[PDB]
C-alpha cells in the first residue's frame, strides 16, 4: 500500500458528494482523525499523479475547490461546519505543499514521506487558488463570530453587574465553545491564535464604542466593572496558553478607557497623567469619554470644561487619527504558515462509515 487512492473518472461526483457535500464533521471518524477529508482527497490527487493524468488532475481539483464552495453557500453561517471547512480547506494546502516535490516544503518530512510526493504535475497555481478560498472562508468564519458575539457583548460587559440577557460567563462559554471547536477540528493552532484575537477585539471595540455613545456607561464604576471584566477575559487566555496571541493587546484601548473613567480628572497633574496613561486612545476618543463622564456616586465629580480643554492643550502636537467609533467589523488580516503534518499516508484507513467503497487502496 503506496498511501494513494484510485477511483472511476465517472465516480469523481460521487466521490466529492460523500467526502464534502455531504459529509458531517461530527462523523466519528472525521473526529478521531482530524483532517481526514483532506488527507483522502489527497492521496486521491496522488493516484491521479501517478497515472500522469491531467484531466482527471485538473478535474479532481476543480470539484473539490467547487464542492468546498458549495458548502458554504449552503451551510456559511454555521461556525461548526465553516471551521470544519477552514481546517480541512487548510490542511489539503498544507499536503499538497509538504508533498510538492519542492525541496523547500521536505525540511520536516520523513524518508518515507518524500517517497510519496507528487512525481508529474506542478499544483503551484492551485494553491494560490486554495489559499485564496481559505481566505473567503476564514473571513466568513470571523462573521460567524461577530454574529454570535455581538448581541451578547454589551449586556454582559456592561449592564450586567459582576460586581455586588447575557453575562460575562455566557461570553466566556462562547469564547469556550467556538475555541474547542476549533481544536477538535484541528485547525492549525497558529490560525486558532489569529481567530481567539479577531474575537478579544470584537468583543473589546464594542464595548469601547458603548462608552463613547451612552453618558450612562461613564463612570467611575463602569470602569471598575470593565477592568474587573477584562481581567477574566485574560485569565481565559492565561489558562489556554494564548497570552502571545495578540489578543489581550486588542483590549487595550478599552482598557483604558476604563481606566480613564476612574482616574482624577481635576487637576494639571491629573491632566498630564491622563495624556500619559491613554497612548492608546484618540484624542477625540479621549475627549468623548470625559464630556460624557456623569458621575454616578457622591465621592465622584463632574468634569470641567477648562480641564478638558487643558486635556486637548496638552495632546494639540500628537497628530492622532481623528477615529472616534471602532469599526466592530474590521478583520485583521491573516496568514495561512506551512504546517507540515506527520501522518503517515500508508497507515490511513477509509472508514466504511463514509460511504467510499468504490475507491481502492493503490
Amino acid at each position: 500500500f503506496q498511501g494513494m487512492l484510485e477511483y472511476k473518472r465517472e465516480d469523481e461526483q460521487k466521490l466529492v458528494k460523500n467526502l464534502i457535500l455531504e459529509l458531517k464533521p461530527r462523523g466519528v471518524a472525521v473526529n478521531l482523525i482530524p483532517g481526514l477529508p483532506a488527507y483522502i482527497l489527497f492521496m486521491c490527487v496522488r493516484h491521479a499523479d501517478y497515472l500522469n493524468d491531467d484531466q482527471k488532475v485538473r478535474s479532481l481539483l476543480t470539484s473539490t475547490i467547487n464542492s468546498i464552495k458549495k458548502v458554504l453557500k449552503k451551510r456559511g453561517d454555521d461556525f461548526e461546519t465553516v471551521s470544519f471547512w477552514l481546517s480541512n480547506t487548510c490542511r489539503f494546502l498544507h499536503c499538497l505543499k509538504q508533498y510538492s516535490g519542492e525541496e523547500g516544503f521536505m525540511k520536516h518530512n520523513t524518508s518515507r514521506q518524500n517517497e510519496h510526493c507528487l512525481t508529474n504535475f506542478d499544483l503551484a497555481e492551485y494553491r494560490q487558488v486554495l489559499s485564496d478560498l481559505a481566505i473567503q472562508i476564514y473571513q466568513q468564519l470571523v462573521r460567524v463570530l461577530e454574529n454570535i458575539l455581538q448581541p451578547m457583548i454589551v449586556s454582559g460587559m456592561l449592564e450586567h453587574e459582576t460586581i455586588q440577557t447575557y453575562t460575562l460567563d455566557s461570553i466566556l462559554r462562547q469564547l469556550n465553545s467556538f475555541h474547542s471547536v476549533m481544536c477538535q477540528h484541528g485547525m492549525d493552532p497558529e490560525l486558532i491564535k489569529q481567530v481567539v484575537k479577531q474575537m478579544f477585539y470584537i468583543v473589546g471595540a464594542i464595548t469601547l464604542n458603548n462608552l463613547l455613545l451612552r453618558k450612562d456607561m461613564c463612570s467611575w464604576s463602569k470602569g471598575m466593572q470593565i477592568r474587573y471584566n477584562v481581567s477574566q477575559l485574560e485569565e481565559w487566555l492565561r489558562d489556554k496558553n494564548l497570552m502571545n496571541s495578540g489578543a489581550k493587546e486588542t483590549l487595550e484601548p478599552l482598557i483604558q478607557a476604563a481606566q480613564l473613567l476612574q482616574v482624577k480628572k481635576k487637576t494639571d497633574d491629573d491632566a498630564e497623567a491622563i495624556c500619559s496613561m491613554c497612548n492608546a486612545l484618540t484624542t477625540a476618543q479621549i475627549v468623548k469619554v470625559l464630556n460624557l463622564y456623569t458621575p454616578v456616586n457622591e465621592f465622584e465629580e463632574r468634569v470641567s470644561v477648562s480641564f478638558i480643554r487643558t486635556i486637548q492643550m496638552r495632546l494639540r502636537d500628537r497628530k492622532d487619527s481623528p477615529q472616534l467609533l471602532m469599526d466592530a467589523k474590521h478583520i485583521f488580516p491573516v496568514t495561512f504558515p506551512f504546517n507540515p503534518s506527520s501522518l503517515a499516508l500508508e497507515t490511513i484507513q477509509i472508514p466504511a462509515s463514509l460511504g467510499l467503497g468504490f475507491i481502492a487502496r493503490v
